C-alpha cells in the first residue's frame, strides 16, 4: 500500500481568535524513504498565523520504519480506512490550538481533513505578532501505545525560532485511534525522528509554504 | 555569474586523531532562491566522524540576498576569484576541528576544497563515539566586517542532537577574506539564517550523506 509514491491532499479549515481561514496542500510521500514532500496555499488570502505553526497539524504513515520494528507501525496498521489524530497544542505564554483531523486513504490519494480552533493568542504574542522565522528544527515525536482505546498517544515539544533569536516552545498533547473496528498494531514505546525544510516557491504568487520532510523510526 | 544554478563540487582531505580521510561531493545550488543540494560521498570507504560534524564545513555564496541587501554579499562580491574561508570549531567537552578551505569558480564549477584537522576527540566521546543523531537543526550565522582585512568575521554554534536527548554544541569561528587583490563588499552586520536536512540515497551503497540546504539573509 504505502510501497511506491503516494499522493496527499490537505484540508485545514481553521480559526483563530475568531480569525476564520482555510489552507489545503498537495504534495506526495514516500514511505520506504521517510519523505514527504508537500505545498500549502492558503486558499482564503492572507494566513493570520505564521506558517510554521502549522506544520504538526498539516500525516505520520510517511515515516520510514526499518523492517525489524514494523510491528510498532500503528500508522500504517490502520490503513486504509485510517485514525483520528487529535492534538492539544500550548504555545508558551500564549494560546493553544485544538485540532482533530481524520486521515485516511480515498481512492489512491492519502486524504488528511483537518479542523483548528485556537484560542487565548495575544496580539502582542509571538504567534500573532508574527515574530516567528521561517524555518524548522529537527524533534523527536514519542509514541506509547493507548492500550485501553486501541490506539497510540504521541507527545512532543515543537521549538519555533523567533527572530530575535529566542525559542517560541508549542506543547504538543496527540492522540491516535483507528477509524475501523479491525485490529491493529499497538506499538511498543519507540519514537520518530523528524527534519523539515521550509521554503517558497518562486512562481507561486498565492500565500502559502513549501514544506520538505524526513521522518524515520528508532527506539528499538 | 550566481543568476542560475550553478554546478558544485566540494573537496575535504582530513585527519582526527590520526584517523585519515577523504569525502568527494557534488550538488548544485541556486543563488536566486538559496537553495543547495548536495551529496556527499566518503571516497575512502568508512567515515571516522559522523557525518553532521562536516555539515558546515563541507559554500555560503548561495544564500538568497533580498535585493535591498544586495551590498551587504561579501561572498558573491569576492567572485570568481574567490575567497579563503577559514575556521576553528570547538565541540563542547571533546576536541576541536582547524579547517582551511578555498572557494573559487573553476570554469563553471564554484569548488570548494577543505583540508580538515582536528584533536583532542575522546573516543568515550559523542563525536567519535558516533553518539549524534542523523538530523540538523536551523542556526542563524552572524556575520561582521573585519575591516582592516578586507573580509568578514562569521561566527555561531551547532546544536547536534545526541541519540539520547540531549545536545552536543559546536562553537564555530569563521574568517573569510578575498583570493583577489581587487575591492570586495565590507558588510554592514546582518545574519545568515539557515536549514537543513540530512538524509540518504537508496541506490548508493558507498558511505554517504545527502544534504538539502536553505539559506537567506536578513537582519537589515
Amino acid at each position: 500500500l504505502f510501497t511506491g509514491v503516494v499522493p496527499i491532499l490537505v484540508e485545514l479549515d481553521g480559526d483563530v481568535n475568531g480569525h476564520k481561514f482555510s489552507v489545503s496542500g498537495e504534495g506526495e510521500g514516500d514511505a520506504t524513504y521517510g519523505k514527504l514532500t508537500l505545498k500549502f496555499i492558503c486558499t482564503t488570502g492572507k494566513l493570520p498565523v505564521p506558517w510554521p505553526t502549522l506544520v504538526t497539524t498539516l500525516v505520520q504513515c510517511f515515516s520510514r520504519y526499518p523492517d525489524h520494528m514494523k510491528r510498532h507501525d500503528f500508522f500504517k496498521s490502520a490503513m486504509p480506512e485510517g485514525y483520528v489524530q487529535e492534538r492539544t497544542i500550548f504555545f508558551k505564554d500564549d494560546g493553544n490550538y485544538k485540532t482533530r483531523a481524520e486521515v485516511k486513504f480515498e481512492g489512491d490519494t492519502l486524504v488528511n481533513r483537518i479542523e483548528l480552533k485556537g484560542i487565548d493568542f495575544k496580539e502582542d504574542g509571538n504567534i500573532l505578532g508574527h515574530k516567528l522565522e521561517y524555518n524548522y528544527n529537527s524533534h523527536n515525536v514519542y509514541i506509547m501505545a493507548d492500550k485501553q482505546k486501541n490506539g497510540i498517544k504521541v507527545n512532543f515539544k515543537i521549538r519555533h525560532n523567533i527572530e530575535d533569536g529566542s525559542v517560541q516552545l508549542a506543547d504538543h498533547y496527540q492522540q491516535n485511534t483507528p477509524i475501523g473496528d479491525g485490529p491493529v498494531l499497538l506499538p511498543d514505546n519507540h519514537y520518530l525522528s523528524t527534519q523539515s525544510a521550509l521554503s517558497k516557491d518562486p512562481n507561486e504568487k498565492r500565500d502559502h509554504m513549501v514544506l520538505l520532510e524526513f521522518v524515520t523510526a528508532a527506539g528499538i
